């Protein structure tokens, strides 16, 4: 019967944000569909010690509306622990607590529909809207949802280098780490492959028990250094509306060349952790020479499993321009995630703007179609820059989505916060 | 004419808090009276570098209700700078910003009445309520306000030692520092007298320009050391409902001895600042021997002004048990504040419970009468302990006041926040 | 045959300091006797994470003589790791590294005699000097050493409350913790009793594994709070020659009343650790209500072992003035150490100045006799104040010992470093 | 008359280091020549608040020999303040203190010859050694020094963009900042041009008094961001012998591309300072909109002085690829320093190995001749990488110089300090 103003497909932290922000808006009928039974965010990398890299004000709502009851501070109050959080005096939430908070919010909301796997989406020429075919996971029932606008907040999927595909059975991706940790620690050697925060957290986790179990503990990365995530406040001003307006110079190549070489700004390791790793190598080394190796500049060219019972990683050191091999029993592939458009998007291919490399040619308002109806959350890294996976700019993006969806500026979008001037400007 | 559910007398940060918390409550008609023309908090000490000692969640409302539009985060949002505050990533507001924030809140509110000096309060036996006689400061106009309940957020007054009263004209209390700074810095010698955060902030401020002007810069304190404010997280659990219950059940004599021995918990200097002062003495000393003196254990016994154009401070070093004199032109008296019950309370003396030392015998719900009608904000240090001047426990206190005023629990009041157990407690 | 200028009895870090400082002094013939086979300092509290509470410049020599080859910096250089230490950029040595450093120094020195248990000391009226009777631990051989002066750097011994003596067999002192940890963690409940750094380190160690094993983890202390060690720089000026001169007001009672109530200055917990404990309680509590109890103001009045298989601690909460009981299976008594004069001192009792409570009536130059010949290192807390167990004032004390022993001021003693004036002073 | 084992020309912190390290070596007769009257290091940038970017163990000697009496810790001891330094508990010396320390060392040494400008150097074929012709700055007297080996610690010179040369009289280089500060602060507008630590320190210094004087305070940089100096400990392992060996084996073209892409490793701003600048902009902005501008990606293409009494900076924003102009009265050119071989090196051109770009083809032992006799301190950035201006690798370099000069290894030279492996390396 009744057409929705928008349907959100996927309830990651971004669409969960949109949901908290959209619920109290007058005359906005929106619904969110997810296939899982509840919210559960990236639980394979929930080590006890792990925090977010982002202060708590980058919760679901506060940067758009601090008065929202879905705030992290309000959560803390309802759980009856806000004074403890006050005494803690720490800007950075534990991942476990953020996950608990997101679950509390998802439970409180009314506009979420869990256990709803979207199977196909199509544009109905006769009704002039989008038709979303779902399947209820608990009952099997088929249902169709009508909507003027879609907002695609699907997650990305685990990614390993192309040459590793034949050994998926042996190595463990970061996402499978916690489950296979006990099995890894029984091995003679472990190698973490990858540059980011996940790799570092894992490396630190294993380094903790290097004296307790046998293992050699290696870390190989393509990155030129173990670079920290750049957190100096003048650079943080680049994660801003003003910079994003600037960044829409509109020259795509520049954008793509900028995104390689701005990796300090989004793909870095938390500075504290790099230093904690050095300090732990130092402390462990007091009992004897440690059996560790750490390489940089190193691309994985090929790999192979030997009868011996070991991997042989062929590596290319790009700076030196010289190839070399390394061996390991255990292999943790902390190579992160890649977004690729979900199966259901096949049904609206001709309605989507694609760029030269067959990804979404995303517009400034986060839209993927030719009429401001199909929007995307995350997966605009190539055209909106390093700011896209940031929870800190979730409220910004959600606020402009709500502006497009509803016509009005529902949440005011702060477009002059920064001391710098980014574009050229004469006097 | 119309009887109020409660009247707040005084609009400091505590009653301004109560005001933000009470405004949206259904079936609560409250009003707040203050004699000043607007909110303007401790502007003599409002130095550019000065922060609050307390994270921003101890704003007017957040610890009772983070969704309130009077929150510091909402203020930051409406001013259009929340992202800058996010980048700053600092828990501690500048005093200048807190003051700007409190002013914004006071402006937004409807329940505040400025320029209204309360002159007398009395209990009307026939109407069975309190009668508050005010005077408009600008026009002189008399008005009477009727109310079932009062909440006294009058605040404490600046205090200097008894022997200093004859020289009020020459020395400067910390509260008047910024107005007299330029006049102090022209002098040959300045002496900060007192141990607290204000003393230290002033000492640091003056030490910054010791190179630039002539002055000798002295610091004398009665305190045994320049003790820091204890800010380790296990001690912060003592600023909790459970500790306050514990403290309030301890005999009257015990509580007073606790308040004199627990000055590191509330009357201390922020440890960063103590260290910044040492580091600045170190850096300044690289150009020559500094002209500074710092004494401890030293009680001011007497003072006097000489024809020469100098004070002579007579001091007694209590540990050594030996007297000595010191000289100074400028004198900053950073000796803090003392509460004494305001003039208007004379009219309800018979209705107030007094303890053995003629102060309010305050009950656990912050009430001073025999019927839960006259409440106090920040005059219960002697019965509720070191947590009383804390902005961090303003929402707690306001939340229990609102529970008494309106019989329901309007904002949830934690009974238990802490991992420690303070009172004795047997197992099984 | 030949009389020594001084003999040091005991080679703790204090006499080991004196030894490094005395070795290069011209015309000073001194020797140091210890019963153990080498240096090994307080190895029961060497947890991996534990640091000293004192910057590395408070090593054996640097505050008296930074050019000494026994410096921590020189140690780091000879081991070939000084650049690593530079990158670490941490003032506070790991206890394990300090111990390794002290061992390196002890090995390099020539004036140390290990495996030499002093059995008796006496004053020879005819030779007019001290006669020290030793026993070689490896060979059994008796030997006598002659000396004009003695410097007693014996360690203190483990101490538990008087009421605990009948249960020495069941509870574990902090010094026995590492050995009994595995046995403690199998129990249903553990209780750390005591206020200091040791108690806190242990509490943190056990709290780490509270989710992994069953246990209830309690902490009871007589202290009014879990007070931190006061490290603010204006208070650190009280650990200074100028303050020590002041502190010799000469009124003993004041000194004794000062030493209770100056416990923040020497008996505190490192601030970082208190906060790390709060932060870890916070993180653990995310999985469920934690089974922990923490009491303060609580004196242990009596204890008893029940047939049930549990201790019953009777406690008195001194502030509230109310008694209460608590139960626990495991009991870690982190009640620290007490010095008492060693057996051999019996032979020179009449030559030693004793005060009203039968401890050494120590003079300003650290001497215990009536002629500036018998000196003591540590064990002058009652008359020199909170500064005495500090490694930071080891060089100061050693420098004044060398001044008394040799007559000359061998190492200059810095007597005007402090911005404050401590005594009364008119103008 | 007497032939020296080596002569050091220039007494910067590097050759002053070599001097302290060489003095106690048996059978080493060395002497050091400098044209100035004493040691006085970068006094235009010696602001009260300014620290070194490098822990105190990177003093003149400690990383080669902590027992040396020229150590910073020994200095502190002789001055009678080591306990104060212990209480300070800060790894980073104030520049003023480092300067005082270097002066104390220079005074204690015997092997330094001040007021001695080297004018020409030549190789004597018959004596088989180097002949160094000096001129006494005070008296004009000529002297010739003979030596088997030279070590050139001349240092780099202040550098401004090519288009600025006609206005040297009006703008101020960072090196002349403290002398011209009072004159800058009288102006209506000031513009700091440049990205580095000096620029930032100056910008912070001026921002402090933006309230007090009129000025507009601008900051323009060619750099893409105000990048911090990378100080995370895994990256600090790149300042190591193993990394330097790795760097020096990379083809000439590769090394030059590395030195332009690795400016965060040596030409960055201290992260505390970047954040202190943001925090100070934040605090100042509480009184009104600040009159500041900050541009990035901006190359200075041209400049010109107008009759009005102002510069007009023409800038090109390289990322956007768009030109724009800006105006300023005061101009601080914080564009750093460049090495170019001093005049005297003309006389030994034929004896020096030159690379494809006419700079010294420096060998791994820091030598520039074909026989391990002419060495350089801090002119090998193009062949030994980003670690060259680091005081932290001064003792390393001095230790290998001493090994070449005297054939024995006088101070032990680490081959391997780091947990990482930088070059490719196969297993078995
Ligand atoms: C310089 C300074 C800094 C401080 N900083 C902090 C901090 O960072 N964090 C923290 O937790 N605590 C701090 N404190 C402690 C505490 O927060 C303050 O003392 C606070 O102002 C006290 O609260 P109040 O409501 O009593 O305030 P007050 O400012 O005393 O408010 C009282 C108001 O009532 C009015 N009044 C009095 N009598 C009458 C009458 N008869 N009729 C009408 N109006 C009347 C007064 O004019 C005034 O406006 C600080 C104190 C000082 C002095
Ligand atoms: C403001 C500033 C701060 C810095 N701070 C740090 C820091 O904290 N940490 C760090 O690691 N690095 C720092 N650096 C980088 C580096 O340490 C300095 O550039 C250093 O001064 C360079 O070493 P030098 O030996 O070349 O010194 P210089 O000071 O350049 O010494 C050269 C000397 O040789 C003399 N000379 C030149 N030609 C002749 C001649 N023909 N005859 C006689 N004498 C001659 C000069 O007069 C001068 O006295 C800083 C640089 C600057 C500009």
């Amino acid at each position: 019967n009744t057409i929705y103003d928008f349907i959100g497909i996927g309830i990651g932290p971004f669409n969960l944000g949109l949901a908290c922000l959209s619920e109290p808006v007058e005359g906005l009928n929106g619904v969110f569909l997810d296939q899982n039974p509840g919210f559960d965010w990236h639980t394979g990398m929930m080590l006890e010690s792990a925090h977010l890299q982002t202060p708590f004000m980058a919760d679901l709502v506060t940067l758009a509306d601090p008065t929202s009851p879905y705030s992290l501070l309000n959560f803390m109050k309802q759980k009856g622990k806000l004074y403890s959080f006050y005494i803690r005096e720490d800007f950075f939430l534990m991942r476990k607590e953020y996950n608990q908070y997101c679950q509390w919010a998802a439970e409180r909301l009314g506009n979420l529909r869990w256990n709803t796997r979207v199977e196909y989406v199509s544009y109905d020429d006769n009704l002039q809207c989008y038709r979303v075919r779902s399947t209820d996971t608990v009952s099997g029932k088929q249902q169709e949802w009508l909507a003027h606008r879609l907002v695609l907040g699907t997650g990305p999927s685990a990614w390993s280098p192309a040459c590793s595909q034949p050994y998926r059975e042996r190595f463990v991706h970061s996402s499978e780490y916690l489950l296979n940790k006990e099995k890894l620690q029984k091995k003679r050697s472990i190698t973490v492959l990858g540059s980011g925060q996940s790799a570092a957290e894992i490396y630190y986790d294993l380094l903790t028990d290097i004296d307790r179990f046998g293992y050699q503990l290696n870390w190989i990365t393509r990155a030129p250094r173990f670079y920290p995530l750049e957190y100096t406040k003048l650079t943080l001003e680049m994660t801003s509306p003003e910079w994003i307006d600037y960044f829409h110079s509109l020259p795509a190549a520049k954008r793509d060349e900028l995104n390689a070489s701005q990796k300090n700004l989004y793909k870095g390791i938390n500075s504290s952790l790099i230093n904690a790793i050095y300090d732990l190598l130092y402390v462990k080394q007091l009992d004897g020479k440690l059996d560790v190796n750490l390489f940089t500049h190193s691309e994985l060219t090929d790999m192979r499993w030997l009868a011996e019972g070991e991997f042989e990683l062929k590596l290319h050191q790009q700076e030196q321009d010289r190839a070399y091999s390394r061996r390991t029993e255990g292999l943790v592939m902390a190579t992160g995630y890649h977004y690729q458009p979900p199966a259901f998007v096949e049904g609206i291919q001709q309605r989507i703007q694609w760029d030269e490399k067959d990804r979404y040619d995303v517009q400034r308002n986060y839209s993927i179609d030719r009429h401001n109806q199909v929007f995307v959350q995350n997966a605009e890294l190539h055209t909106h820059g390093f700011v896209t996976p940031d929870l800190g700019m979730a409220c910004y993006r959600n606020s402009v989505l709500l502006r497009e969806i509803t016509g009005r500026e529902v949440y005011p979008v702060e477009r002059q916060i920064a001391f710098q001037t980014f574009p050229a400007q004469s006097e």
